[PDB]
């Protein structure tokens, strides 16, 4: 059955609840990003309207084969009309097409989901800064002070400097980058970039990057495996066994191997700076962690809600164990007396 969190009260409502069936008193269904926790359940066997970004309606058109006329994609920061509710999405800073939502009420309340997001100060500064929201429906994925990660531009410039300098003392060596899902892709571009290589992948992960509007795709990427030097592959595939056999593949055109694997967050995070990461190597392949996230750190989340000023909080991540939950709410506590709404 679906959880309250994903209902939005005084509407007819629900936010990424695409795998409980007919959700009963169900009108219209938002999805916030193409991930596949949040659209499990959606095909092309779906006849309810589902409202999302022009990006995440790509997406569905084409991924997952959704009809056209049960599509019904918004423009951002634009006021729009749904069902007789006023609404906006914004960017969310997460995956290519994950917005948030403004939704204002009937009856005057005004509630923000935030869906994933990592929170940026470049926020402050769109419609959200114009009235006041009374509920925040809050992505709380890292909501721990363990959690501190670098910016995503640091983490760029740590993985373009390093292949740059492998493949310029090696020109011999292979570039391999990890993915999973949409997201990241400012990774293997960058690092493309710097080379002057196209990415290589295949024709699958090729079609889903076609249908994010990324200008002047065409000039980064490929199906053409053997005119590329940094191949993306399954996240799977990252680890000693899966790169050896890749390089196999490779026909003796590469020796080496350096790999990278983003992550959200790892340990490691405590005690060591970007610029200290270092590899597990084994014979002639080199794999990098490297904690690139998409969503907001413990301290960019309590920077983003201590501006909002909500009057109720209510957690969309973690919220499956007591101790979880507990720990949370004596966080916003915190948060609210210390900033004093
Ligand atoms: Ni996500």
């Amino acid at each position: 059955t679906c959880p309250f969190y994903k209902k939005i009260p005084g509407t007819g409502f629900t936010v990424d609840a695409f795998q409980y069936g007919v959700v009963e008193g169900c009108t219209a269904y938002f999805l916030t990003h193409f991930h596949s926790d949040h659209y499990a359940g959606l095909s092309k066997h779906f006849t309810f309207p589902v409202y999302c970004s022009e990006i995440t309606g790509n997406l569905l058109k084409n991924k997952l084969h959704v009809q056209e006329q049960y599509i019904h994609p918004l423009p951002l920061d634009t006021e729009c009309i749904v069902n007789g509710v006023k609404v906006v999405l914004l960017d969310a800073n997460h995956c290519p097409g994950a917005v948030m939502i403004l939704f204002y009420l009937p009856n005057g309340t005004v509630i923000l989901h935030t869906g994933d997001f990592r929170a940026d100060p470049s926020m402050e500064r769109s419609l959200l800064a114009d009235q006041k929201v009374h509920m925040l429906y809050l992505d709380t994925t890292y909501c721990s002070p363990e959690y501190t990660f670098p910016s995503q531009q640091e983490v760029i410039r740590f993985a373009i400097n390093t292949a740059f300098e492998a493949v310029t003392l090696n020109p011999h060596a292979l570039v391999v980058c990890g993915t999973y899902s949409i997201g990241k892709e400012k990774v293997f571009l960058a690092i493309a970039d710097v080379l002057g290589s196209k990415v290589g992948m295949s024709q699958e992960k090729y079609k889903t990057l076609q249908c994010l509007n990324i200008p002047e795709i065409n000039s980064l990427i490929t199906t053409d495996m053997c005119s590329s030097l940094v191949h993306l592959l399954p996240m799977m595939q990252i680890n000693f066994k899966g790169l050896q056999s890749h390089l196999k593949k490779c026909g003796g055109k590469y020796n080496q191997i350096l790999a990278f694997r983003p992550t959200g967050w790892t340990h490691s995070n405590k005690f060591t700076r970007i610029a200290d990461v270092i590899p597990q190597t084994k014979g002639n392949i080199s794999i990098y962690g490297i904690p690139y996230s998409e969503h907001s750190s413990y301290l960019e989340m309590k920077r983003f809600v201590q501006w909002l000023k909500p009057q109720k909080i209510i957690p969309t991540v973690n919220v499956g164990t007591w101790k979880s939950r507990s720990t949370m709410e004596k966080y916003f506590r915190e948060w609210k007396l210390e900033a004093g709404y």
